[PDB]
Formats: C-alpha cells, structure tokens, sequence
C-alpha cells in the first residue's frame, strides 16, 4: 500500500505500508496484531494479537481504529443442521425446519 | 418479508417477519432486539435490546445467529482532526498528520 493511509483508506488483514526506503513495514497480521517491523525485528505493535482485528482504518473523522469482525451474541446454536428455514407460525410459534425435521423451537 | 427465512438470509436492522393471519410479527430492533410480537403484546424477545446488533441470519450451517456490529479495540484518539493521513516516515516513526500539523504517532 506504500507509505501514507488518508482519510477513509484501510489496512486488511495481509495488507501493509511501507517506509520509502523499505526498511520499515507496518502491516495487519491474520493473528489480528497491527505490528511494525525494523527488518524481521517487530518494534512495536497494537498488542491487538488473539483478536479478531479485520481492519485498520484511517477514519473520516480524521480517527485511525482497529475493528474487530462482527461477534454473535444469540445463536439457535443448531450448526450442522442442512437446508435450515426459520418460520413463524400462525400458532405463534417460531420455528427452524431442516431437512431432518424441526430443529429449533420457542416451544 | 414473508413468514419464512431460509439458508443465507437474515433480517436486517427495522426488518421483520409476519405470520399467515398476519397476528404475530418478529422484527429486529433499533434497539437491536429480536422481538415478537401478538398484536399489542410483546410476548418473546433475545434479549439483545442495546446492543449494537446488526443482523439475525439464517445461515448456510444451519445455524440462526445475530451478530453486533464491528467494535473498537484500538485508536489513535483523534477524532475531529481533519484531512487525516497515517505516514510511515523513513526515520521509522509512524505519524498522522492532520490539517493542523502532526495529530498522533508512535
């Protein structure tokens, strides 16, 4: 990406900057770690390192942040379930179909 | 949108479900709660009201999720300096200048 983010512009994970004399790099790890290399010797970071960072973005409103990707806070939890629909009945009752029967009720 | 929800949809934020005889609905809030309703009553919810929840997804693992927006972990603090960019300087500093000079760096 070179050496320079303006306003609205985004590392990804992968992506990075660069010093002009290529000494330095500052790239988004898949680990989620925002870390600045000097050569291959990490000097500093975002200690961002575990998480689930997907972008660093140099903001609009001239704020340069770190997100993390979307998190589920409520699941059927019915995972493995195949060809899944979720219906709310006339009976009042909501209900996720798969191919094996119903899976999931309010009861 | 129907009363059905199938693999790789999902309510949107304001979107819902209605039943057949039209009696009871389920829609995601502003709030961010999934609630349905009968009539005038609420009678179930997720109990997601207030959070930043963004979509209730039918998904292709079968799996029916809501999910919150993407969250801050990290910034620079400068929110309200204008015609930002983010440098990596050759002296291996790392700055964001704004319109009124250097606003952060390392």
């Amino acid at each position: 990406m070179g050496d320079t983010l303006t306003a609205g512009q985004k590392l990804e994970r992968g992506g990075s900057l660069q010093s002009g004399n290529g000494a330095y790099t500052l790239t988004l790890q898949d680990d989620g770690n925002l870390v600045l290399y000097a050569r291959d010797k990490a000097v500093w970071s975002t200690g961002t390192n575990g998480q689930d960072v997907v972008r660093a973005e140099v903001q609009t409103d001239g704020n340069f942040v770190l997100y993390t990707a979307e998190k589920p806070v409520w699941h059927t939890d019915t995972k493995g379930k195949k060809e899944v629909k979720l219906v709310l009945q006339d009976d009042r009752n909501l209900v996720l179909y798969a191919k094996d029967g119903p899976a999931w009720s309010l009861e």
